């Protein structure tokens, strides 16, 4: 395992209401020859939260895939998860800061990798429940990985869905309708979220174009607080949806819209999604 005493803090990478990822240097020989790693820890340890963190760590440990962040180990005294440090960080920040270097063909390469990373999860009956460009990491120009599994749940053997309602704030603007109204999470709800990820990528993370910004405008910025979800549910029930990002090809937007089907069973699989995207990639290549 990794010793507490040998992990040097360098900087904070992410923060939340119950988590944090810091950039650290694991220098066991204290001779500045150790590698830099990412360490995630609970922002406010609660036994409930610690139990989930334990399961999260097992989830990631059971995953080994080119498009999934690598698990390096744990750190015991306050549990700490030691992962590989992807130098380009989140896809959300990367994309926003370097939009001039990333074209549509690249966005589709990232898109395809995310699909293969999600198909892999589904193969283990794992439901991510939190896909968003802020947890997709960039190893390099050409490689992205799903980098966080803090809300990931395993489907029970007898059901094709999982019900859960965790205390606090949820990323509602990425949630499928049945997840908002019924707290139901499945591969299909992951596909709904995937379509929001696709949207994100093609907006190049323009601040006014984010899902929250776009939905709040549709709902009405003069909105309340507990009633926000209620209105969001109505808006999606009447087929209201995120607009086609600027410069986004009609064939890409249709993939997004198909992922955003109210009919849970009518949404495409991650395999077919990879298929259509790779097809489009080729059609743009030659
Ligand atoms: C510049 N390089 C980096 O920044 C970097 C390098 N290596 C990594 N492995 C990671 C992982 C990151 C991350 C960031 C937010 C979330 S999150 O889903 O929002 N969850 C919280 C905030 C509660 C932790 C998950 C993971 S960034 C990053």
């Amino acid at each position: 395992q990794f010793e507490e005493r040998h992990l040097k803090f360098l900087q904070q990478l992410g923060k939340g209401n119950f988590g944090s990822v810091e950039m650290c240097r694991y220098d066991p020989l204290q001779d500045n020859t150790g590698e830099v790693v990412a360490v995630k820890k609970l922002q406010h340890s609660t036994e409930e939260h610690l139990r989930d963190f334990e399961r999260e760590i097992e989830i990631l440990k059971s995953l080994q895939h080119d498009n999934i962040v690598k698990y390096k180990g744990v750190c015991y005294s306050n549990l700490k998860l030691i992962m590989e440090y992807l130098p380009y960080g989140s896809l959300r920040d990367y994309l926003q800061k370097h939009k001039e270097r990333i074209d549509h063909i690249k966005l589709l390469q990232y898109t395809s990798q995310i699909c293969k990373g999600m198909e892999y999860l589904g193969t283990k009956r794992y439901i991510h429940r939190d896909l968003a460009t802020r947890n997709i990491l960039v190893e390099n120009e050409n490689r992205v990985k799903i980098g966080d599994f803090g809300l990931t749940k395993v489907l029970p053997q007898d059901k094709e869905y999982y019900k859960v309602k965790e205390p606090g704030e949820s990323p509602i603007f990425w949630y499928a309708p049945e997840s908002l109204t019924e707290s139901k999470f499945s591969v299909a709800s992951d596909v709904w979220s995937f379509g929001v990820v696709l949207y994100e990528l093609f907006t190049y993370i323009e601040k006014s174009k984010s899902p929250p910004a776009e939905f709040m405008r549709m709902i009405g910025n003069d909105k309340q607080g507990q009633m926000i979800v209620f209105h969001l549910i109505e808006l999606l029930k009447n087929n209201g949806r995120l607009p086609r990002p600027d410069g986004c090809p009609d064939e890409i937007y249709m993939i997004m819209t198909e992922c955003w089907n109210n009919n849970v069973n009518q949404r495409p699989s991650f395999r077919d999604l990879a298929l259509r995207v790779d097809q489009i990639r080729d059609n743009m290549a030659g």
